[PDB]
């Protein structure tokens, strides 16, 4: 035309691919999507699909399910299974088998899309800005390298994700990232897992299900408690229920220098002094946005310290036709927030009908084992916003758990509100089901519950979350920001 | 004045609620009263009621162990390797291990009463002398021994329910949920007789726990299983019962039940089919346990079937004597039954009358897979409102592409009034979905509409986030024909 295409999306991703596929399917637009590989795995990992499909929610959930297999073959003894306990062993390379046929199965979903979607695109290959209205697809992340393409654009839309941290630390390339661990060849009987955010504590419990029989994971993490950002009665008491499944939960520990042992292994000195051996050493002490090289000053687009390009409520940059989503504008990294932001772009740009994604009150949740599912604040955060807080608690061992031997197994929630009307500002739970309580109590935070509207409800029997509808009078409360017992 | 000022007669989920809460917020003399003390043979039920003792809790407890047949199945897919062959489920050891955690909750109750000043705990068969005298006997005879005599200014009536029987002969040789828990051995052919969440719920605990060559018969008069829930769950969940094994035969109803000179019964079906089953079990329906009570010479009203007549305060025809839980009839849930416990002793000793709610009231099944489900079932709705949309899901979760279970659908259904969108019913099948909807019944307390429901953010990967995907209805009710355009 008068610019070849409508939009050019640069990541095949979560946000990305909503984006690419509303714009051409609903709207009738020409619409190009660029990502660097057709299928998951090496050399780039993530593929069509982002890094949730490839190396990311899906393959990690798969992993955990057959990680809670360990406890769950443990646990069926006290409800009278018999079997030979002795014959039981994890098999990784099944494992990964598995997960490489899901995986793969994902992937070739995503290329008949694109097959049946007039208008849909997939063009492979590095995507760098040329200006506001070019997108270059080259064949490597170097500047230098031999352009295969060149696309003429209306809008821009970049997507493309974020990347595994690194530590300074001597030793550095002798560590893998949760990339690797997809495709390992055989699981390590020794792993150290740093880090102390979800990626970490899913990845322990995965380490520790499927390790042989003298194995040991541990985890080392910089802070007093794993899983900062999360309320911390629920740190400490997955913390000890980590520990009870045997993983060594070692905090105020960074690495400082890691060696490769003549046999293979890794070693470990830390910067207590501490050194210790292991098969795997796994970095997941962050994630960053993807946006080093996209060429982003070639049309000026204005990015962050940390590399986040910035956005407005509208995902818009400071370039009228650039916009951008997901993890590499640094808001909420997490996958539906991506595809959210990636609908709302469409409905403002092309179905004039402007939404803004809104990022208060997302729910998520950590699939360590046993797992978590969070929605809203924490009551520190709550106590310096709000005059009069309330703190309702809730613990207790399902039955089950007596009967199977898994004691230590509480759940626990935690509701936080605002004690002036009641309205329900955090809801906190560890135990099984989490994840999925805590879907349907997001809906109610949105509509802006109070407490009544929770313990008025009649519960279901038995289930875990009829705890929600019990939690009637508070545990304690902040006045002014100090704990307080009477408000 | 009167000795006590209130009796309650029946120890369980309702009137365990309505006493400690009268003798301990209120401060009165609250005389309870059960037939035992521990759950089992002879009354079954005990103090805590049919859902501590013969119900919800043994239940629970039973299926969770009859779900790790599944689970050891689905775990090779995953990478564990087991000596296969060697798993054997050992019913004694299930039974026991229940019995163990029955009896603790049971001493609970004996604690409870040792330290509520007020509360006491009144052992035998109570039976009405008058509205102010409840009498205390050693059996269900009018004729057996008086132990003890109450004064009372009220009385509660909170006496449960019990077994359905067929009328059929042989009726005398099938047994009922009562004494399912309590068999020595797992049954290696069962018949579960009813269409009903009882009935599955133990067709797929015998299931699991049947001796290798084995089979569970789950047979019901009906076109199709659990009447009164969403069709098309209905109809899901009869395939995956029978993937799971069961022969599922509809249109059947035991005609007449004999003995065989083993001790198995053989049962001659009204279609003239004929079998033998190891145990019969009838699970056909829970009648108001009213009967022995002398209702009569209190003046109280007793519908046809047995549920004693009481208005939305649960107060009967007679001024001071109410009458909660199961025995009314209104909703045989256990949260039911504590709520209008929690009711009463507000509406009488408080003075803030309070009616219980039995409209929204969310329900389980227990079933392998189970059932979380909330509001209206779409052909009723579509009866009340005449723009009715119905959305729906269903997934294979890729958990189960990879262990190897792919009958195992999610499936999800909301129906709607689609002039506001407001939510009239959910209903979902799939694990986690008991926990799953005790959340979706809060929204639809307060009034949720649909986009409340599409507006949140998903929390991914979870069968949960299909809730927040629906934007589109698949079919409508226009004034209460089907219709897919309105
Ligand atoms: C181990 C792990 C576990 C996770 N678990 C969860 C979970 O359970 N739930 C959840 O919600 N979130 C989870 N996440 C995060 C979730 O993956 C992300 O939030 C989501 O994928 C982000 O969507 P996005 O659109 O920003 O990018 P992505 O899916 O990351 O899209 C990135 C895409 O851009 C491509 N790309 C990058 N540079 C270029 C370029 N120059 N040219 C072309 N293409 C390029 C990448 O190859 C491509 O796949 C997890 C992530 C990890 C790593
Ligand atoms: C097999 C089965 C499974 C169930 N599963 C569930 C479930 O998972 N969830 C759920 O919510 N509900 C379940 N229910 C139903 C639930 O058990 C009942 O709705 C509930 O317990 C009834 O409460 P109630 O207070 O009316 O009476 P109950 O709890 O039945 O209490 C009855 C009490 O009355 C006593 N009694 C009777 N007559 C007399 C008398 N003359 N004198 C003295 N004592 C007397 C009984 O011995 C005694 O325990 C289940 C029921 C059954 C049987």
């Amino acid at each position: 035309m008068s610019r070849a295409y409508d939009l050019v999306v640069i990541g095949a991703g979560s946000g990305g691919l909503e984006a690419g596929w509303n714009a051409a399917s609903l709207h009738k637009k020409r619409v190009a999507v660029i990502d660097l590989q057709k299928h998951h795995g090496p050399p780039h990992y993530a593929a069509l699909g982002g890094t949730c499909v490839n190396v990311g929610c899906v393959p990690k959930k798969l992993m955990v399910t057959g990680a809670n297999y360990m406890d769950t073959i443990r646990e069926s003894a006290g409800f009278g299974w018999e079997l030979d306990r002795e014959s039981v062993r994890p098999n990784w390379k099944a494992l990964i088998a598995a997960k490489n046929k899901a995986v793969s199965g994902i992937n070739d979903s995503y290329e008949g899309m694109f097959a049946d979607t007039e208008g849909l695109t997939f063009h492979q290959g590095f995507g760098a800005l040329q200006d506001n209205h070019t997108v270059l697809v080259r064949e490597s992340a170097d500047p230098n390298s031999a352009v295969l393409e060149t696309l003429d654009t209306e809008y821009i839309l970049l997507a493309t994700g974020s990347w595994p941290q690194h530590l300074g630390i001597e030793g550095d390339d002798l560590c893998i990232t949760s990339n690797e661990a997809f495709y390992l060849d055989e699981a390590p009987k020794r792993a150290l897992c740093v880090g102390g955010g979800y990626i970490s504590i899913e990845f322990a419990g995965i380490f520790n299900a499927y390790k042989a029989r003298g194995g040991q994971v541990d985890l080392a993490y910089r802070g007093d408690m794993i899983l900062r950002g999360f309320d911390s009665e629920l740190r400490k008491q997955l913390t000890e229920q980590l520990r009870a499944n045997g993983i060594n939960v070692r905090t105020h520990e960074n690495p400082a220098k890691v060696t490769k042992n003549a046999d293979g292994t890794r070693h470990v000195v830390f910067e207590s002094g501490a050194e210790a051996d292991y098969d795997v050493v796994m970095l997941a002490i962050g994630r960053v946005p993807r946006s080093q090289t996209l060429q982003l000053d070639k049309a000026g687009v204005e990015v962050a310290k940390n590399g986040a390009i910035k956005v407005d409520a509208y995902s818009k940059t400071n370039v009228d036709n650039i916009y951008a989503i997901g993890d590499v504008t640094d808001r909420v990294m997490l996958t539906p927030v991506a595809i959210n932001e990636g609908a709302a772009f469409v409905d403002t740009v092309f179905a004039n009908k402007p939404r803004a994604t809104d990022h208060t009150k997302v729910a998520c949740a950590v699939f360590s084992i046993p797992p978590m599912g969070v929605c809203g604040y924490v009551e520190e955060d709550a106590a310096k916003k709000y005059d009069q807080v309330a703190v309702y608690e809730s613990s207790f061992t399902p039955l089950m758990h007596n009967i199977s031997g898994s004691t230590y197994k509480k759940f626990m929630v935690r509701i936080v509100t605002n004690h002036a009307d009641g309205e329900v500002l955090g809801v906190h739970m560890l135990g099984d089901s989490s994840p999925e309580i805590i879907q349907s109590v997001a809906i109610c935070l949105k509509m802006g519950a109070k407490i009544s509207d929770f313990y008025n409800t009649i519960g279901v029997h038995p289930t875990s979350a009829e705890e929600l509808c019990s939690m009637r009078t508070p545990a304690y409360f902040y006045q002014k920001g100090k704990r307080v017992e009477k408000i």
